């Protein structure tokens, strides 16, 4: 397993430290499970599916953390001190899940951390084949020579490689359509300017970066023809929780006419939720809202907010791309018969 | 004339460098109405009102910058120079046009000098009367104990004092309301976090800064009772030309129900248009996108679109605060008798 994201060296975990992009690539090696979680909650490492695989291998490092008393027990907090990092994105618990099933399927079995390790590696390889089978479905739904507006980053950063939104772009352009892409820098963090911008100069792809006040009226000069997104959490009304501004533009792309499209594996699909009102949205630091990549831009002592994500209640999108398909409304109905 | 804003030495006029704030409060000298004029287009001044008030000092600086030729052929080079600023707000034409009227009527008097910057001078000192007079109008409007959003900086540092939307809220303050305001920071620029913050903290009055992405998630929960911003040019037909990203805040409005203000002194109200598609659009330097205050944060050689302001549609619009009243629907009607 090695990618521009993360690198598995067997015994470690290295991370691609998205916190210093665009300029600085360099990584961060994980060696305790503690040191995974502490890149997933400093954001080294980020993006929904991304955060999961890197926990699960943190999981599996876990393992080689133990040293006393009960092997449940240490292991039990270990998923739990990995789970504690980020709330949102439910990709995180549904690879901390999968991987303690196989624990507890073969914690008697000498040959635990092959076991584990393998079914993390089994995991990533899995990540990047749903992303392409992602990027396949939503390509049909973007005509030739389009201009698609995007939001965060859902793309080779935020996964174990190629990405979901950013995905279907690759495969678009693959299929041979000239395409270019508007990202919102998305501020606080900036993933857009810093990292959708990066990956995708990188990869040949035409891209501008706008300020996020800008795609609502880009949106009214006709200038972009689809919204397409990623997301952390989509319940099973089909109501989906994303970067903090996505709300605003599945509204802005409703009152200019304009397909707004959620891309994300099925993974990203919470089973134990009805609607969107029972997604947890994180609240991170206030000086990620008062400074801007380091200096301080807000006055010394303000006040603010600071919401990572919002939701995007379903009657605002119009369409869900999956491994599995493009989901339709109604959404509730169509999602349980994809789910099984 | 004295303000945080701008001074007037009677020879030359001090400007708050605002491209500087929150941390440094240094002020620029401006001798020669180029100087002016440079101050206008890097944004050291800015704030339609205020852009104003200094192009028509810079015009009587343009007067004491006269040394050969004909003096009317000069001093229409100057008013040429300094119009040729910032296209957008209107209030730099107004304000120039009327300086120019009394020029041609004292041409020929002796004491031009002493004449042109005495109406400068009762500019000035009139702004500041026709502020306190828009907060007053405007306070009505807005219920004890309300939380209110605004976009940019339509405050002191963009008036000659006082401000047109933090008027409104500094009067709503004075009449004794427990109120405290949502500033969004405003990007590229950051008039939001770097200014508005800055005089309101400075003044005492409770404020919260929050990233231009949060407002439309913010309204959907609840946190906003109104939101109330100010103008660059406002149409016959009522649409007004605000800092960008002002559009889709209107647009968040009327799907959450949110009243949604325009405060603005009728100098900003342009006589000449019909509708928003005449107003012009400023687009600025592609280094506001691509660096934040003062660091790189985009790719090197990235693509970026930079409008300076968006239109709103006046159906969008609850109702424009002005010196002279509060003009509701029908606008066009409306506002054709507030000007007669
Ligand atoms: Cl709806
Ligand atoms: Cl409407």
């Amino acid at each position: 397993l090695k990618t521009k994201t993360m690198e598995w060296s067997g015994n470690s975990l290295k991370l691609l430290d998205q916190r210093k992009l665009p300029f600085i690539e360099e990584y961060v090696e994980c060696k305790t499970h503690e040191e995974v979680a502490h890149a997933i909650k400093e954001m080294i490492v980020r993006g929904a599916p991304a955060i999961g695989v890197a926990a699960a291998f943190g999981y599996v490092l876990g393992l080689r953390d133990y040293k006393t008393g009960s092997l449940t027990d240490w292991m039990k907090q270990v998923k739990e001190t990995l789970a504690r990092t980020r709330p949102t994105a439910v990709n995180l618990f549904w690879a901390l899940n999968r991987m303690e099933k196989v624990f507890f399927e073969n914690a008697d079995r000498e040959n635990l951390f092959e076991i584990l390790e393998n079914e993390a590696l089994k995991m990533a390889y899995e990540d990047i084949e749903v992303n392409k089978a992602i990027g396949k479905n939503g390509a049909q739904l973007i005509k030739d020579g389009s201009t698609i507006l995007t939001h965060c980053n859902a793309g080779a950063l935020a996964t174990v490689d190629y990405g979901t939104a950013l995905g279907v772009i690759r495969a678009a352009v693959e299929s041979g359509k000239r395409i270019r892409v508007f990202a919102d820098e998305t501020r606080p963090y900036l993933q857009g300017a810093r990292l959708t911008a990066w990956e995708l100069m990188k990869d040949g792809i035409e891209v501008y970066v706008i300020t996020d006040n800008m795609a609502g009226w880009l949106m009214k000069r006709g200038l972009i023809d689809a919204v397409v997104v990623g997301a952390d959490r989509i319940a099973l009304n089909g109501d989906t929780a994303n970067k903090i501004g996505t709300y605003s533009l599945a509204v802005l792309a409703k009152r200019n006419n304009i397909p707004f499209y959620v891309a994300a594996p099925v993974s990203t699909i919470d089973p134990t939720i009805r609607s969107g009102e029972e997604i947890p949205i994180e609240e991170r630091r206030p000086e990620e809202v008062t400074h801007c990549g380091g200096n301080r831009i807000a006055p010394e002592g303000v006040k603010v907010l600071n919401p990572a994500f919002d939701v995007t209640e379903n009657t605002l999108i119009t369409a869900i791309i999956t491994e599995k398909g493009v989901i339709r409304p109604p959404f509730e109905e169509n999602i349980k018969k994809i789910l099984e």
